[PDB]
């Protein structure tokens, strides 16, 4: 699995893709990565851009949790990969409860965040 220098390093070039696409700033995207979530279009569509960008979305616009598990796997480092999992298992029901895939994503990534904040990391 990665280090945390390095899942870090990952998630800063997934953040350098994305942001530029969206009007989000280093206030909103340091409080994301540290689990505050502001009410915000911009960086709704943020968090869908890195779920599409980390491989964890599927063509109808929806998180496809099997393979969300498999990256855990892959790729956190294993302090981080069962309580990910678990989290991710914990927060399945969210996305059913959204129409727009931005919202999708938002919320259940805050769900990932309010299940264990001090594990909880994103992009
Ligand atoms: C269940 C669940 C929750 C949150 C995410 C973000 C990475 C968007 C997922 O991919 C899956
Ligand atoms: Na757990
Ligand atoms: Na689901």
């Amino acid at each position: 699995a990665m280090t945390r220098k390095q899942l870090i390093n990952s998630m800063d070039m997934m953040r350098s893709a994305c942001a530029p696409k969206f009007k989000v700033s280093t206030e909103m995207l340091d409080n994301l990565r540290g689990g505050i979530f502001a009410e915000d279009r911009e960086l709704k569509c943020y968090t869908m851009c890195i779920a599409q960008m980390a491989g964890t979305m599927n063509k109808k616009g929806e998180i496809n949790v099997q393979k969300t598990l498999a990256q855990m796997d892959a790729m956190l480092p294993p302090d981080m990969r069962d309580k990910a999992k678990e989290a991710i298992h914990s927060c399945r029901d969210v996305q059913g409860r959204y129409k727009d895939s931005c919202d999708k994503t938002f919320y259940s990534t805050k769900c990932l965040a309010e299940y264990d904040r001090d594990v909880f990391l994103f992009p």
